[PDB]
């Protein structure tokens, strides 16, 4: 089962579902972050509502504030999230512009109307790996955002920092692989597969074991000797 860092997120997450308060997902790429949003979700009472995904960093300033806000229609993501959740991937990138309007959105439940509001109920949850307090010092995050924004943080590890689960998910990568490539029995890791897993940064966390795993299995393509070759980069 699980390292005791992420179960200790898990029951943070079962405690904060019920909530509707905004909540902020701290942690790397590959990490789950969208995972955990999901089920902040499906534990808390809006669970038959939707559940919608944005991810800031994608699009430019004015696609943005359109996508989000909406641009009278074109329904915007709080709108189409009204009685669920909206999760806001990588909120570092948004710009200073729809930070403001966030906060407006999170302290008054209203979208703004130019002439011709809309209220709105949706629990937010937004995600990063920037150090927000750090940008709020340097200007490009907004201070009053953060103070209303972060009613609590879920902090979600790196692999790195679980090494007793790097083994277990690799077994549990390697062998469904095997099935997929219909190799009789996954044949292990030697000692210096292992090696190459648990000294390794994982920079793509959970996604990269997979791919690596995934592909070392493939390259290896036998049950009749274990695994020793642990392709990191596909590329060399």
């Amino acid at each position: 089962g699980e390292a005791n860092s992420f179960l200790e997120v898990l029951e943070q997450v079962s405690h904060l579902a019920p909530l509707d308060k905004p909540v902020l997902i701290i942690g790397e790429r590959g990490t789950g972050k969208e995972l955990i949003a999901s089920r902040l979700h499906y534990l808390s009472s809006r669970w038959q509502g939707p559940f919608i995904s944005l991810n800031c960093a994608a699009l430019n300033e004015n696609l943005l504030d359109s996508e989000l806000f909406g641009h009278e229609r074109h329904p915007g993501r709080f709108e189409r999230a009204d009685g669920g959740t909206l999760f806001l991937d990588e909120l570092a990138t948004a710009p200073m512009m729809v930070q403001e309007k966030l906060l407006r959105v999170i302290e008054y439940g209203e979208l703004e109307r130019v002439g011709g509001p809309l209220q709105v109920n949706v629990r937010l949850v937004c995600a990063t790996n920037a150090d927000l307090p750090a940008m709020v010092n340097e200007g490009t995050f907004r201070a009053d955002l953060l103070d209303a924004l972060a009613f609590d943080v879920v902090q979600l590890p790196p692999l790195r920092e679980r090494e007793s689960d790097i083994m277990l998910m690799a077994e549990y990568f390697a062998i469904q692989m095997c099935r997929e490539i219909k190799l009789p029995l996954f044949p292990g890791f030697t000692e210096r597969a292992r090696e190459t897993l648990l000294n390794y940064r994982w920079p793509g966390n959970i996604r990269e074991l997979k791919n690596v795993v995934e592909r070392s299995v493939y390259r290896h393509g036998t049950s009749d000797y274990p695994l020793d070759d642990i392709i990191i980069d596909p590329f060399k």
